[PDB]
């Protein structure tokens, strides 16, 4: 009870993240249990399949990466929540970094449709940091937002490649940046 | 004048950085002007070729990315130097991020010989920060080193994919981390 279209979207999301964006049409179709013809009937190309898979699964990612809207948390607490999640995921054996940052680095083409979806998803994360920074009174909300997303990408990248498990690193870094921004 | 082996190393460095680690043997050999036979007489595999290109070219990268031996600069100044270089390259048209981080993210295999070489190169950069942190009287040099390399990676990755040009972002971020470490 899962459509060919959903099977393709799931395999694209799973395999590109675990094995890289370069996985081929044959492997993708074999994983999904559909023919090449069926893939082309549903999508313009593998590039668009990947773009759709990132786009149509991002709402559920966002709902888990960010604290809920009605949570009673202060701006600082909400920002920390986001980072606590990264640090928790850094402990998972199958963690290979930020899905979105990885796609953009691997494709090396800002005009690629999947790269554009990934770029937008990550711009929205930055907008979240910007909104919390302003709500918490940061002296320069734009600067703090750029810092937070830089640390998010740095932390995700390094944990994803096994360079740093982030233990004892995230909280002190965020505290330092938040305090420096005069965050209530 | 350039030997087939050196032509291969050069093609590997240029093509993988611009087009991704997935570029094929044919493309590599065409760019190097060498035959497949020559490539395989010289290297066991394209994986080993890439590891060799990264390793043998690193000393020249290091000579440029780091301040020189006896420059009379303070610890803080030497750390700022490293990040000034990244901000400058962030403005360069062909800039695609940190070569070493990219390899590791793209391969999704920490045991891959090129990933291992890239990891070591980046551990050496972290050792540089660690040494300057300690020489600068940092409260916790390990912590600061992990922080600096995290920011290096975040800054390089975001600049590399065109998400942030780093203008007005690096100096204040560094200043904040270095002040927080009690760097004299």
């Amino acid at each position: 009870k899962q459509s060919p279209r959903e099977r393709l979207l799931e395999a694209a999301a799973a395999l590109t993240y675990r094995d890289g964006v370069g996985i081929g049409v044959e492997a993708l179709c074999k994983a999904a249990g559909v023919s090449k013809r069926s893939m082309y009937q549903l999508f313009e190309s593998k590039d668009e399949l990947l773009a759709a898979s990132l786009k149509e699964r991002s709402a559920a990612f966002v709902a888990k990466a960010l604290p809920p809207a009605d949570d009673g948390r202060s701006p600082r607490e909400r920002i920390l929540y986001v980072f606590e999640r990264v640090e928790s995921q850094a402990g998972a054996p199958d963690f290979q970094g930020c899905r979105y940052l990885a796609v953009q680095i691997e494709l090396k083409d800002q005009a690629h449709p999947a790269s554009r979806v990934a770029y937008q998803i990550k711009a929205d994360l930055m907008a979240f940091f910007r909104s919390e920074a302003e709500r918490g009174g940061a002296s320069d909300p734009d600067l703090l937002a750029r810092q937070l997303i830089l640390v998010f990408d740095g932390a995700s990248a390094r944990a994803g490649i096994g360079a740093d498990n982030l233990t004892g690193l995230i909280v002190p870094t965020l505290t330092t940046l938040l305090d420096a921004a005069d965050m209530h």
